[PDB]
């Protein structure tokens, strides 16, 4: 199936979330897209880049 | 043709070692085009192939 | 399919988080597929998006 | 989708990874972004894109 | 096919390299995933990849 | 359009510099969407594109 993928179904949903630069974000997913994912971390606004994840624990 | 031997990976226990170092000791529950899904003991991971260097099985 | 959550930004005061360490405190002025324009201070970067881990908005 | 990786199917070849390691290998099976080889004992899925280059 | 990089043909610029290098450059071709530079004496195929930014 | 310059290196001594911090000393064999074929000295090096940072020619 074209552009299957389980990160969408991370959407509302708390996860942790590993960088390649060893960071680990608690984070609340509010979007994802084809090569990035929208987190609320604390009273932060993030854009991450799919590329720069490793791993992610849900 | 566009046939990946990931996909076969599907049900199996396997040693995944990332581009960090790590290794994971996993079974993989799933495998799309980028992700590999994976149980580690009681953790559940999704894993970006990017981030993947190969996988011992 | 044509979109992406960048394209939100064009126009905005961000902090870019390079894949390098460096944090880029910038004002976003061109969004393509693969690079971000921006200005930071006097400077003017073109930013590869590959280069970027996340951006705080 | 022309590629010189299929060529090394059956070959040993020696698999320069992006973190330092060499693999001394078998190739077994040759995809788009995948390098099927046995190194010794082990059967490993390697990812074209964690390979530097290959010595054949 | 919209990209900056593009516009950068003609000029002077500094390229920063994804390994701390950076390169005092003169553009003279770009393509979807390199650009040809002239640094110093030097004549160098970059390959986009390997680009974190450029100051222009 | 599916332009790109490496074509033009099949056949030439050129100085490969790789993201890992080596240099080949190579002559180009054969080059492809995704690949490189070189000879260093007397070795058959296959090089992935996106392992090369740049190219001295």
């Amino acid at each position: 199936i074209p552009n299957f993928e389980y990160a969408r179904r991370l959407n509302g949903k708390k996860v942790k979330i590993f960088l390649r630069n060893g960071e680990v974000l608690d984070a609340e997913v509010t979007g994802v897209s084809n090569y990035e994912i929208m987190v609320k971390v604390g009273d932060r606004n993030l854009l991450v880049f799919k590329h720069a994840i490793d791993y992610i624990e849900y």
